């Protein structure tokens, strides 16, 4: 439910805006709420052609499709008159088109933030939820540089703004199974031309998520967040190896498999808690809930005072959680809808 | 040696300029080009009060001050008209003060070299060199993470302006032994005070750098860097425990230690290269350089080819270099002025 | 021909820069200028997604991409350096996004026209050429008026800024046959799904020009145009309903009509050259040219000198160009691979 | 009156900002409203001339004088503060100064409208009422394209702002009789010279109106328009031809008529609604009021659904209005007190 | 103290901004506060360093540590939430820093000023003081020309704001006795180091002001002005060469005098009240209140109205004070405990 238990929680009168709501998680976000009272969803955007795809496809009251740019503080302004909660999920969020044009990067994923974060707070919206990635943690490319850099300015109002006037949050995820462009559809893709699957480095592993994952942990953030949290849904991983196997085996397949190797900018393992992090965290269940430390603007903690908790900490990344077996993977992968039609087609 | 052997640079006609000119940093690296023949040294800064300062201790005809702000273009291309090279130390670099106030830190730390490098190239500046943190390598902190992006900015232009143009490069270093704030005249103050010494996790280690050392790593860049590169001085490092050990036996001291743990953003060991660096770099010698990749901005190393040496490679850090012995980090604390003054005042 | 009869260019050392390039209009300009010697084509736009289908789908050594915005000069400064061609067809085109968000038509058609401009004439580009519709003559809706006004902020040029500095020049086309989200595409899938066909005034006339028509229109501006001009390629016309009855026929269908009304924000006709530009154009034969007037800056020709050609002209509209027979329509769609293609999966 | 009939309206505590206030439109509506128990009126502008001549000239503690730009948000906020009313006539209005620079159009007469509003809507102005000239219709040079632009932004704000936070509207009319550098004066002034007229096209139309017409225009509009209104005052026409004789037979001159042709520019008759405009309006007896559509932002209007009433209508314009004989031209120029001293004197 | 007589006030609850807060006097003015009950002392500046090491020196958790610029509105307007009282030292105040760099002085002391007036007036500050210094007092140079138009700057809001909302007012004084390279301690290093001291022109007068009496008039400003004030200390004077006599006999040295002559950018004597601020201000013990004039924007005392008061009325300056003799010189030196160290360890 988008609900706590027990809360006494209505949307007939609130208003969502969504920035960056055309994009795919945007685009699902978007579908749950809709299912809901809520009085109106934004769709806060510059592509006037997915906005009115959109428009069409879900012929729906609750739908506003506002023009503008979080680069714009102006154009914000516009769309979060009147606003009660934001998922802020605009961002340049390509590996290589960061890398060659970080000032984009920069623009749009830093100080994009930071004009929405000061436009709700001008609107007395009630919550921010900005999304983030496992390239953030310990990051190595422009992108993942650029989203950690976005954590800290969000969490640094936690340090400045009463969460009662507007709670900003966020939530950190991998990439999504079956996503545009995504290893899942490219070696499937490579399956049906029967060509041999590249894979980079077969003891890669990455967290596996779906997209109905990635949506529960934005609505999870939105129900149970306190200002200044950074949100992480426990994920099982798999090896690329091992998808890859798996994915042969449901196609029936007999592709050989291509080593090319590992490629710029990407890591062996991605992590999802940094060491001080987890150290840090509440765990809520099925989630993490890393707290905005020093809320008080005290420098101490970071000066003369320090915790043998974090020294005795552990990072929590894609090569120490459950790591699944080849079935465990195919299990997964035909609760993917996209798996499932492609391999009937097949 | 400002110049490489076997080359003659006439610094005669030529103009530095310093950003975060009144720092320690820009102060060293200021003093080194004062024996050379330079034209001019521009020290620029905000900071009037130190500028008159070093003016007045200097006294040297080649030192000009320049009041302005790396945040703001115009304030640097007035500072930056007929330079030749620049090397671009200003910056935000406390953790606890960039991680309370990130917006701060991007707008000097990222904003303001973007400013500094697009001036430069308006300029028709030879060489800009970017300082930068080994906290910047898989950065934990705002501070490390606005310097990593530094480097994305500084490094995109080798794959736009050309270096018969405009050579931009930059250095990356650890914590200097002795500076300000630092841990070593923490812990000389604290024996001095005959108080215990506040150790954190006794198992850190970190790279040990003297100011000399980061101001020849600066220089060697100048040198020999081309447009793109990321230049590291190898170096040995030491647990924050043997450095204890080391201070309390030249200062015959017998004051306590007291674990205080693990602070706020920071890491048990400090990485100077990760393993994509590590894997595509040029061994120098003492130094390693990382070139810029794709230079002609193809996305191919990105998406379908990739490299098997990356994948075998790993990282440089403060645990897999040479690990000082007590022994030995007596003798380097040794070449420091600033230990052996503390020393013979403290008899 | 990329090049005038009699003429030869060499491409080879030369850069165009398309905006908005991942848009079907710059998709079909890229396409012409890939089987030419240039020696670079750089997408612009900030759609990095679309930039690398385009990638991969050519997977073409002259293609470049770029991110960046309009909006923002120095993210276009940052693509434009080198660049000798710039074909701009970066706007915010639908009706009713710029109608209920105006300011954003303005920031982006006439605002980021200017800076791209203002940059081409930074850089030295040899040529602009600026894309804008018939929607802009004699304007009603906030988009056709934000294209207005920039075809004024490009002819304004031609009155400050010289030829052989940056030629800067535009052309106007009506909407495009078979262009996503047009009547044409609506009223096949209406067919297919036996739906009826929703027509807003069975009277109204719009120019028909392909795809291929407006690409040429460009190419030819590219080679002829001087700086000042709008270039438009004369067009045949016809009604809405003709057009319907041509797609009955084509799919040999038997679909009812619904009329529906005129829409917000649409006129009955469109006019391709007001009255002004009627009298003051030359005749090139299948396109117009309308020059840019008073290119010295005198203010005469608006307040005390007059011209009776202007008195006695009238306008170029889709209702007094040739307006096409049915049967003349089911020729000109039946040139189009789109409606072939239709067609041929229709059985 | 200043306050409609049956009102509550008392302007004890009010303040009016006028921008562009030293033009001789703010100045005639400024003299209005100075008949009046209005607060303050304040004169905004940056020619500190202008105000100082009119400071002096009225002597009347109402008046205050503000220097500033509509170009500059802060500028525009300091004289914003505390104002109920604006009258926003602050423009670049010559055709060849505006088409020669028309970037500096944007800036004054687009962007600069843009500053007010956003000034006025944070500052809880009650009413806005921007001007615009017939120029914006169906338009063909720099300066009405800027003007029709400008429309469209203060339109844009009623699909957003509550009409009860700020209403904004706005006036349309064509050139005010015997305005400075018009034809009326040029004509006189060829008569009074014994030089031929010189009349462009004598078969233009163009709309009639004079100054005290164009001031109850506003003053219709700030009683009676409601949000997102642009309103028109009907109005009759003549023939440029014609007006050429009244003014000839009215000095008993003999003067040549030269024709100097049409000039860069111009229309042969002028547009005070388009066929969209009149179908959709509102007959409000002697002016029209044009009711901003959608302002729900829904898109349908614009896409799935069209209206027949459309299809039939017709355009508002100076060949479809009554225009009036010669006859006719002569007393409706023997009632601007302009006419009549120049009369006079010769 | 730092409240009125009989007056009600408590500190409890209260927030005080210090821009410039690193530099001397705003360390001697939050040395002031930390004595009272203050909840909470913001310290807001460039520098990081002064920051964390006053924040070690003091310890003390009134201290609140703000990276920020004057010159960035946003910036400010982060340190600027919730406050009620600014003390505004920030400013460029080097005499040939900012005669080479006098953009650089107006962004910092004119537009920075006004960065801080408007979010104080945004955040509803109650009171804001600005430091101004005698140079900007019929001024010469770069540096007190631009504090001379801060002056018009802060004024010019009581014409436009309500006590009641944002109390604006400035402070002007002359260097402070022993400040950072000021002329006592560049004296007292000449005799250390036996050398001449090196006199600009010894018939110059300034006023002499300690540290001490600087922060006392911040302190009457705080309590005591009303919007629009600019408040000065009386203060007694004396020639340079009667300090350097003083220092002389004090530290009984022979060292020789050397005359240098004036510098560029120095008057022979300082001036504290202008003629026309001299025959306004209201003589409030101590100190003098200049109010500001016209708060209703009436031009008129500016144009027909003029005041015989201000012809007769003379300048307030270091030349018609009370000139102190030698022995008193000595004696105010000897109450500055910097003088007092040097003399011991002499
Ligand atoms: C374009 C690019 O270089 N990488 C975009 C992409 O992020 P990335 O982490 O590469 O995800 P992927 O699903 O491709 O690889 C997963 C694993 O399979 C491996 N992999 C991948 C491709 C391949 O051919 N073979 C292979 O083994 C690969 O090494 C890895 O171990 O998609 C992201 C998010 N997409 N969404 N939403 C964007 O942020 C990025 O810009
Ligand atoms: C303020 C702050 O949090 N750290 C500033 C500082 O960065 P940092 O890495 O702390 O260097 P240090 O010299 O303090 O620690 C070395 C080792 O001693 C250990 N350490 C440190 C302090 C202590 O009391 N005990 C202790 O064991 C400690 O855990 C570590 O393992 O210095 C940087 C460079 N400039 N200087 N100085 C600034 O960028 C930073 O803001
Ligand atoms: C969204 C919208 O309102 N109109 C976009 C569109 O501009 P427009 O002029 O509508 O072209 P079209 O191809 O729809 O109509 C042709 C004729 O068919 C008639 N028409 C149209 C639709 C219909 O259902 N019935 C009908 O008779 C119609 O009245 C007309 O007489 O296409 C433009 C260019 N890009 N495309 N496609 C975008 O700039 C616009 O935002
Ligand atoms: C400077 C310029 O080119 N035109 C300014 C002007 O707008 P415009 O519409 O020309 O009004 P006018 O009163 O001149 O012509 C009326 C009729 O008489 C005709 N006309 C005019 C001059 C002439 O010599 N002969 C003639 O027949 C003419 O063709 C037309 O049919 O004044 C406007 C508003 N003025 N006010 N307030 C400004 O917006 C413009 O910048
Ligand atoms: C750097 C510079 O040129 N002047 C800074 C300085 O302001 P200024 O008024 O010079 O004060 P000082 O204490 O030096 O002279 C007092 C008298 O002694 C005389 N004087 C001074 C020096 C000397 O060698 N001999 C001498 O006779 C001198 O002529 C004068 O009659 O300190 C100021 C404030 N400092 N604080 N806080 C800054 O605003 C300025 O930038
Ligand atoms: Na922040
Ligand atoms: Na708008």
């Amino acid at each position: 439910g988008l609900v706590p238990r027990g809360s006494a929680m209505g949307f007939d009168d609130k208003i969502l805006l969504i920035t960056g709501g055309t994009g795919s998680f945007g685009n699902a976000v978007m579908k749950r709420f809709l299912d809901s009272n809520i009085k109106e969803i934004r769709i806060f955007s510059r592509d006037e052609k997915k906005q009115d795809d959109i428009r069409k496809k879900y012929n729906n009251s609750k739908l506003k499709f506002y023009i503008g740019d979080v680069r714009d503080s102006q154009s914000v302004e516009t769309a979060m008159r009147d606003v009660d909660y934001v998922f802020h999920a605009a961002a340049l969020k390509q590996v290589p088109s960061c890398e060659f044009f970080p000032v984009e990067a920069v623009k749009t994923n830093i100080i994009g933030t930071e004009n929405v974060l000061q436009s709700a707070i001008h609107q007395n919206v009630k919550k921010v939820i900005c999304l983030s990635t496992d390239k953030a943690a310990y990051p190595i490319n422009a992108m993942g540089i650029s989203k950690a850099m976005m954590e800290k300015v969000f969490v640094a109002k936690s340090r400045n703004i009463r969460s009662e006037q507007t709670l900003i949050c966020g939530t950190r995820y991998g990439n999504v199974m079956a996503s545009r462009g995504s290893v899942i559809p490219l070696f499937i893709d490579k399956i049906k031309a029967g060509e041999p699957l590249t894979i980079t480095d077969p003891d890669m592993t990455r967290f596996l998520m779906s997209l109905e994952d990635a949506v529960e942990l934005v609505v999870h953030a939105f129900k149970h967040a306190e200002t200044g949290d950074i949100m992480v849904q426990k994920a099982p991983s798999s090896t690329v190896g091992d998808l890859a196997t798996a994915l042969l085996e449901l196609f029936e397949a007999d592709n050989a498999i291509e080593i090319i190797g590992t490629r710029h900018g990407e890591k062996k393992a991605e992590t999802l808690l940094t060491r001080e992090e987890y150290a840090q965290c509440e765990d809520m269940g099925d989630y993490f809930r890393v707290p905005a430390d020093s809320r008080d603007l005290n420098y101490s903690n970071y000066v003369e005072t320090g915790n043998e908790k974090i020294t005795q900490s552990y990072e929590y990344n894609s090569d120490n959680t459950h790591i699944l077996t080849v079935e465990e993977i195919k299990e997964k992968l035909l609760t993917l809808e996209y798996v499932r039609n492609e391999l009937n087609d097949y």
